[PDB]
């Protein structure tokens, strides 16, 4: 009864991204919809077949919105790359470090601290440490909403980098900028498309 319900929601919101969304103002949120019923409704019933749904979907998302200048900073769209990254890359740091190289060689999230937070978290527990702080100056240098939160994330990973006894002996910025330099899109795209 459950089951079959649920199979018919999934079945509509199929439907509605192959008939829906190329006329609509904010397709994004069509996804967004989606995503959050699979991640709830859908993967506590089936968490097998709800797993792949969700992965392929965000996918799906990523791709459709991603060449949509207008979604560059979208806060919504930076989140969906984020828990992509976290839900299905965070056991391969080179594929995690390679899709923020893309999305910040696209624009997106490059005006948005989440991004420099984010990303200078992965690098962080890389035990890249100051590498990790140049991006957070970065983002703080591109003028990156909502500010003062960024400059607090600065400071209390200044603490952190006290705890551990590190400082310079700008080399650290010269190795992010050699980090940033973007190669290839993350297989995860790369597959998508050709497949």
């Amino acid at each position: 009864e459950q089951h079959s319900q649920l199979n018919q929601t999934k079945i509509a919101y199929e439907q509605r991204l192959l008939n829906d969304l190329e006329d609509m103002d904010d397709p994004l949120d069509l996804f967004l919809d989606y995503m959050i019923w699979i991640s709830t409704s859908y993967i506590e019933v089936d968490s097998e077949s709800g797993q792949e749904v969700l992965r392929s979907t965000m996918e799906r998302c990523l791709i459709y919105i991603q060449d949509m200048e207008t979604y560059r900073n979208d806060p919504r769209f930076l989140k969906i790359w984020i828990w992509y990254i976290n839900l299905f890359l965070s056991n391969n740091f080179h594929e995690s470090e390679n899709t923020f190289k893309y999305m910040f060689n696209k624009g997106i999230g490059t005006k948005l601290s989440l991004f420099y937070e984010e990303f200078s978290k992965l690098l962080e527990n890389a035990q890249f440490f100051l590498e990790a702080k140049v991006l957070l100056e970065l983002g703080a240098e591109n003028n990156c909403r909502p500010y003062n939160r960024l400059l607090r994330s600065l400071s209390n990973y200044e603490d952190r980098l006290r705890e551990m006894n590190i400082v310079e002996n700008p080399d650290s910025r010269e190795r992010l900028k050699g980090r940033l330099i973007y190669r290839t899109a993350p297989f995860f795209i790369r597959k998508f498309l050709t497949s």
